[PDB]
């Protein structure tokens, strides 16, 4: 990873950030024992490979909020830590890869259209979808799972539309024993994210959008540990006589 | 390391700290490329074992500043990362362990008295002294050095006094290639600490003081990268006809 940042912009960000943290120590009268625990915890975060987790939970929302200002299309949200590039391509009307066991969960049929800002549809738009299974696991972050379970890149047809059948994910819990979980537990917090689909939607000549979609009335919807939920991102699926849940949701992309 | 912190105090510190960092992202419009570099850097800090270095340089000063409020004795300063407990004991009038090569550097003769707050001297006071050599290396953090080079615990006599001969340390440079050095270099900073003695002074029934002492007119005295220098901590050694530098400095300890 690289960025264009000048020495002066970095100096300014650094002075503010560090000044901020020093101000917090002075405000709260942080003690030497607390400092020692803070130091060992930072070390444990790295040793337990949780920098992506901790930052995406506690920081990324502010980075998306910055990005949000320059966008007029559908609301974005954080990528989070579990995105994998180049998920296998599926047809405009498809079902995500899933195990037999996934197949016993009430189906979720997700329809809509990728369009531009004036409302014109888009040929060759791709919807990358990833989410957790009913157990709350992601493929490639759970050895039992086929590597593309509930992962795909859907090719939207000439008109910019898709019909993706999947399952509704379960809410996600940050493992309690890790440093991030330990951090949460020490302040009497909830290590939970509401159930969510992750999507990256792209089209030729267009600025891709990373977003998440949530489920009306679902638990933790009002207390996401990642501060990543937005009202505009909440789905209200309706159930069909096949007992399947149906939702339609359209994506609106900005120009590149 | 453990601390007594309640879930509510931790919650409050966390909300402030995180809120602070999020506020900085929003202020400066931190970008996704910058976030990715920030994430890989945090990972590199841990992989390069620099959490003690980075925190002691950029944070510890605020923790000592908090501690300073409750103390009426000599000014403290940060411990920094290179303290080692149980350095071998030496007599009230002693010379620190050093190599032949150290012995060609103009001697520093450091005298004074450990006393209480009303000015009474103290039997069985210990002055733990550690510092870098003329090359800027610490023993136990440099494989070529004898493990207690320029390290000792001096036993102050019945009256609370010592006469420690050593050398003046060189200024210390944070290695430029590490993540901390890289951080400094990216903002056009100086990776330098002024030359300094580290001392932990203790006495029976007394609250120990961690401090540092610096050298008047020495370089980086006005721009310590650790923000750890104080006016009260600056020595003005006088040179003797043996061409040795002499300084006297007294420690005043609080009750435990
Ligand atoms: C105690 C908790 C610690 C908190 C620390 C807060 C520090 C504040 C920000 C630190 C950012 C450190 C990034 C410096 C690494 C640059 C060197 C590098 O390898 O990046 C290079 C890229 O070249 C660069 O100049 C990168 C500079 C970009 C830095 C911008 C990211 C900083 C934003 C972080 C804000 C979060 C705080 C609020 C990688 O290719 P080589
Ligand atoms: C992106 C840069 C990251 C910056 C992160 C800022 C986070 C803010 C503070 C995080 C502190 C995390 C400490 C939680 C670890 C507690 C669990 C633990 O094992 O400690 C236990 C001790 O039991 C505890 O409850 C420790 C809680 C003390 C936490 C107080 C330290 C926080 C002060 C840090 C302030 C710096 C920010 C300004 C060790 O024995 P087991
Ligand atoms: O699946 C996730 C897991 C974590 Cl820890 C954080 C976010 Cl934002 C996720 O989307
Ligand atoms: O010897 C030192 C080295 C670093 Cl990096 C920081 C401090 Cl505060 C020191 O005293
Ligand atoms: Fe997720
Ligand atoms: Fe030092």
């Amino acid at each position: 990873a690289t960025a264009d940042t000048s020495p002066e912009r970095l100096a300014a960000i650094a002075k503010d950030a560090l000044g901020a943290l020093n101000d917090v120590i002075l405000k709260h009268g942080v003690t030497y024992p607390e400092y020692r625990v803070f130091k060992q915890w930072l070390i444990d975060v790295g040793e337990g490979g949780e920098w992506p987790l901790f930052l995406d939970v506690f920081i990324e929302h502010s980075v998306e909020e910055v990005l949000a200002r320059s966008r007029k299309g559908t609301m974005g949200s954080i990528e989070g830590p579990y995105y994998i590039e180049n998920s296998p391509e599926l047809p405009s009307k498809c079902t995500l890869p899933m195990r037999e066991e996934d197949e016993k969960i009430t189906p979720l049929v997700f329809s809509g259209q990728v369009t531009d800002l004036d409302g014109n549809g888009l040929a060759g738009a791709k919807v990358e979808l990833w989410h957790a299974d009913n157990d709350g696991y992601y493929s490639q972050f759970a050895p039992h799972l086929p590597e593309w379970n509930l992962r795909g890149t859907i090719i939207a047809d000439e008109e910019g539309r898709y019909e993706i059948t999947t399952i509704q994910p379960a809410p996600y819990q940050i493992p309690t024993d890790g440093p991030t979980g330990q951090f949460i537990e020490a302040q009497n917090g909830h290590p939970w994210r509401p159930a969510h689909l992750h999507l990256i939607v792209s089209a030729p000549g267009k600025e891709s959008v990373t977003t998440q979609l949530y489920f009306k009335g679902g638990e933790w919807i009002d207390s996401d540990v990642a501060s990543a939920t937005k009202p505009e991102l909440i789905l209200d699926p309706k159930t069909g006589d096949d007992g399947k849940n149906y939702v339609t949701y359209n994506f609106v992309l900005d120009p590149a």
